[PDB]
């Protein structure tokens, strides 16, 4: 076929490619940009639940101290 | 035609050049929305998690404060009198 013809679809043909390479530029960004505040957010919460999990630990190490230290005091009192 | 041999080509060739671009797109931003529903789903779980979590600490720390206070109570009925 004519080469008239085909610097024509020619023309037309590297605009289709120059936009599809574009958004591949995009996507790829988006992507990692996604990605990474988002294993950001989880690693945070992760953190706070080991921050809970232990603060738990501690109030109840505070119940079995407070239990411990006043149930002492109770004894020596009964004891007098 | 040979001429129609050549341009048939080049028209392929720009053709599947693009089809692999397009292609990489799809695939791109398939794995992306995977990814970003697997873990936002994780994510959801975490902050649930921490809810409970928050309503465990707040229910000890009221147990420690009725405990503190009427052990500090019986303190004090022995000191000064």
């Amino acid at each position: 076929q004519e080469g008239q013809r085909y610097q024509a679809l020619k023309a037309h043909a590297e605009e289709k490619l120059q936009l599809a390479n574009e958004e591949i530029a995009q996507v790829r960004s988006k992507a990692q940009a996604e990605a990474l505040a988002l294993q950001a957010s989880l690693r945070k919460e992760q953190m706070r639940i080991q921050s809970l999990e232990k603060t738990v630990e501690q109030k109840t190490k505070e119940n079995e101290e407070l239990t411990r230290i006043c149930d002492d005091l109770i004894s020596k009192m009964e004891k007098i």
